[PDB]
């Protein structure tokens, strides 16, 4: 019933979420845990302190955050601009993307979707390691990912 912290990917750190079914990704920004509606629904964050509800629920946009909790570091947020990008993966793997919107990101080279699933939540980093997107959906043709839909950054803001 409810969402743990079950491990982390070191860049900063991208926190690895995970419910009795699903696996996924969290991104703290701005103070919160970013993560997808479709992984977390509305489930609060558990852990050793108790359970904290969700602060940000938007089912529309696929976006949930929570109060980050105590020792998970905010990333910070991409400010240059940068259109050249970095998806990273439960499994640490950091895929090139091209930004081509402002919600869309071409895959340098397709990649099989398996190997992106379960990072929905993480985050997509710019040259200089800050959070440009939060990793959404991935567009699949044929079983294989060309490219990537991502929130941006800017709307992972506090109010
Ligand atoms: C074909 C496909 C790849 C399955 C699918 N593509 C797809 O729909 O592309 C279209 C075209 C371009 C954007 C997108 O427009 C529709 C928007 C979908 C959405 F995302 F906004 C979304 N809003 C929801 C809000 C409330 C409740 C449920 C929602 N369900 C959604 O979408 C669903 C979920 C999302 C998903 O699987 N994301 C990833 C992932 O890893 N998840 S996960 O960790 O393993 C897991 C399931 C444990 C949590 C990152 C991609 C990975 F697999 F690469 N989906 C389906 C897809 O990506
Ligand atoms: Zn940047």
């Amino acid at each position: 019933g409810s969402v743990v912290i079950v491990g982390r990917v070191v860049l900063g750190e991208v926190q690895v979420l995970s419910t009795a079914t699903q696996s996924f990704l969290g991104t703290a920004v701005n103070g919160v845990m970013w993560s997808v509606y479709h992984g977390a629904g509305g489930k609060t964050i558990s852990g050793p302190k108790g359970p904290v509800n969700q602060m940000y629920t938007n089912v529309d946009q696929d976006l949930v955050g929570w109060p980050a909790p105590p020792g998970v570091k905010s990333l910070t947020p991409c400010t240059c601009g940068a259109s050249d990008l970095y998806l990273v993966t439960r499994h640490a793997d950091v895929v090139p993307v091209r930004r081509r919107g402002d919600t869309r990101g071409a895959l340098l080279s397709p990649r099989p979707i398996s190997t992106l699933k379960g990072s929905s939540g993480g985050p997509l980093l710019c040259p200089m390691g800050h959070v440009a997107g939060l990793f959404r959906a991935a567009v699949c043709t044929r079983g294989v990912a060309k490219a990537v839909d991502f929130v941006p950054v800017e709307s992972l803001e506090t109010t």
